[PDB]
């Protein structure tokens, strides 16, 4: 197929809800690929298609040289009833990444370029009064994902190294202005914030509780909320971080999670010991005592704070010390 009489298809990227990305050969322009989102012509995914292209027509007007890493939209149209948009071509995504080398942890040097440019790239969206909600490492994608493979001695495996740890962030159908209408869920499950599941309401600070789980998991190479249930996830947070604030039990009209405004969860139930098995106290995760280990758990901390109030903003994860070997 040749979409808009120019783009021959060569490769599917990876599909979704929402439709397809391919890779396209572009038969009129210099040819350096492109990649190119084919949405279904379904209402629901052609009214977030054209959300995601308004809002990357303004961070194209305001960042044109995407200095904030926000994925670069080179032009829209319509093909056979489907919204068709044309993106810079990136490499892996960081998830893709850590799976083809085994979910390997991504290394601390690598991990601390990747979260600075993440937490730059959304604080710019939060600058703007928008938030990203479906943060995860499906959708931070490298740059170039080139890698040397490199004997590992510890312990005796070919691992894969990033020449260049540069991302940018993609997937701006989801995201939502300050002023209007706020879905009832968003976010992956694995990486939504506690608000989200309570449904007290969210805003930005739910961007910055995906960041906290985004960079736990690239810490470990594993996700430490392995569940697709929302009361045991809460009970996952509570063997994690400790026990949900009062406050935030006492809004939510979730009202099946909890007994006496506590979390009505057996930890000796067969899913309990699931709980305690996969999960613990979240420091107890850091393999080494290194200050700049405990700098990288201490920010993570701050991110996964439960009340959305008291969480860190990104202006001031831009300024944590876990950043300072980058300046
Ligand atoms: C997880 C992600 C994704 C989907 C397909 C894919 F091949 C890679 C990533 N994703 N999940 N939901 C959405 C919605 N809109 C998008 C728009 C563009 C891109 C994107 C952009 C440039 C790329 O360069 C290579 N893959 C790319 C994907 C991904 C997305 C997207």
């Amino acid at each position: 197929d040749v979409l808009s009489a120019r783009y021959e298809i060569v490769d599917t990227l990876g599909e979704g809800a929402f439709g397809k990305v391919v890779e396209c050969i572009d038969h009129k322009a210099g040819g350096r690929h492109v990649a190119v989102k084919i949405v279904k012509n379904v209402d629901r995914y052609c009214e977030a298609a054209r959300s995601e292209i308004q809002v990357l027509e303004h961070l194209n007007t305001t960042d044109p040289n995407s200095t904030f890493r926000c994925v670069q939209m080179l032009e829209w149209f319509e093909h056979h009833g489907h919204i068709c948009i044309v993106f810079e071509l990136l490499g892996l995504s960081t998830y893709d990444f850590i799976k083809e080398n085994g979910f390997l942890p991504f290394r601390l040097d690598h991990i601390r370029k990747m979260a600075y440019q993440i937490c730059k790239s959304v604080n710019f969206l939060h600058s703007n009064k928008l938030t990203h909600t479906d943060l995860k490492p499906e959708n931070i994608l490298f740059v170039q994902s080139d890698y040397t493979e490199a004997y590992n001695p510890k312990i005796k495996r070919d691992e894969r190294t990033l020449i260049n740890p540069d991302i940018k962030v993609v997937d701006f159908g989801s995201a939502t202005y300050d002023d209007e209408h706020h879905s009832t869920l968003v976010s992956t499950r694995h990486y939504r914030a506690p608000e989200v599941i309570l449904a007290l309401g969210w805003s930005q600070p739910c961007d910055v509780w995906s960041i906290g789980c985004i960079l736990i998991e690239y810490y470990l190479g594993f996700t430490v909320f392995p569940t697709h249930d929302s009361k045991e996830h809460l009970a996952m947070m509570e063997r994690i971080l400790g026990p949900l604030p009062k406050h935030m039990i006492q809004k939510t009209r979730k009202r099946k999670y909890f007994h006496h405004d506590r979390l009505d969860w057996d930890e000796h139930s067969s899913a309990g010991r699931y709980v305690s098995r996969a999960c613990k106290p979240l420091k107890e995760f850091m393999l080494s005592q290194d200050v700049e280990h405990e700098r990288l758990f201490d920010l993570i901390q701050k991110m996964l704070e439960y009340d959305p109030a008291k969480r860190i903003t990104l202006r001031e994860a831009l300024k944590h010390p876990f950043f300072d070997l980058l300046k």
